[PDB]
């Protein structure tokens, strides 16, 4: 991945054994639960397409999913080539579909594009395609989302919030949609007693005040 | 390994050594060991590559097969680039007849001679042959069982294909063709009905019930 040096300059570092081991084990244990998808993105902090491809190839099982991912990437790469189709002296060349995915580009070339002025985020673009592909497979497994989280009649408020934000962190939605989810679904899907209390608090209270209000009940 | 201020030599980390040895036991003969290699061996010198080789304890038959492939590639190297900073011969790239200082000189020269990457390439070629040996059956014999879930058949299909020596054109032709013909009668009939323009997602979802 790419990180800043002790001075402003951007430098590449070899992907760490800790990162490599964390990702493979996540796939083994969790399989394709939605929490796998953000967990990926946490490990692909400024990762190059080479590193992204490395991470994908290190996965041993679930080869059906890996092949479906490859199909989705090829579709996105085809669209990229459609939209962004000569010789420039000592300049960075234009990436095609396959170049962003690291199949036709070298490690040195990717570094050139990502550290260029203006920067060409081939790493972020490829990560987007992977996550798009990561969305398809997780959709297939067992269609579950934040909208299914409902407080049990006797369930402590604290544990319901825990389940809420665990699911919420894994749901693909913009920050605008996510904030709407926070202020709305958590209140409505509470149990009758706590819901009545949360409705009584008014629409301007922090989570601290909400949780302390439903502490007794 | 070698990393970038100025590029300098670093000793291989105990974390890297430990991670690799455990992979080998756990991975066994899974193909995914090959890409995992290429990650832990980032800018490694021939000295580091030799260390990693010796870190494998078991499966000594595979180690000798690897050594055979390395010797073949070293002989071909000597054929094409006859030696007269000195020029590296076959045996120098593998780190058996070269010193650490010689390896560092070649890798950090201007222009750089990537002896580390060349040795890595030869090892991966050999690791492919070993994985090929360890893969028990060729792609063409994989057939879906009468009661076998489609998902498990596809998993076996593409795991085998990943180990098959073929170009991307040959490999893509295998994908779009062999998977469809070798399905069981119920799934075959459904996949035929999809038409010749469906993605794998649609194929997999189609044979989900049966």
């Amino acid at each position: 991945p790419i990180v800043q040096n002790l001075q402003g300059q951007m430098v590449h570092q070899c992907i760490s054994p800790r990162t490599l081991n964390a990702w493979v084990k996540v796939v083994e244990e969790k399989a394709f639960s939605p929490e796998v998808i953000p967990m990926f993105s946490e490990l692909s902090e400024g990762a190059t397409p080479q590193d992204l491809n490395t991470m994908l190839n290190t996965v041993g099982g679930h080869q059906a999913a890996m092949q479906m991912l490859k199909e989705t990437i090829n579709e996105e790469a085809a669209e990229w080539d459609r939209l962004h189709p000569p010789i420039a002296p000592g300049q960075m060349r234009e990436p095609r579909g396959s170049d962003i995915a690291g199949t036709t580009s070298t490690l040195q070339e990717q570094i050139g594009w990502m550290t260029h002025n203006p920067p060409i985020p081939v790493g972020e673009i490829y990560k987007r395609w992977i996550i798009l592909g990561l969305n398809k497979i997780v959709r297939m497994y067992s269609p579950t989302s934040i909208l299914d989280i409902r407080q049990g009649p006797k369930e402590p408020f604290r544990d319901y919030v825990d389940r809420f934000y665990k699911t919420l962190r894994a749901e693909q939605a913009s920050q605008e949609v996510k904030n709407w989810m926070t202020e709305t679904l958590l209140v409505q899907n509470a149990n009758p007693d706590c819901k009545t209390i949360l409705k009584d608090l008014g629409p301007g209270a922090t989570l601290e005040e909400m949780m302390t209000a439903c502490q007794g009940v």
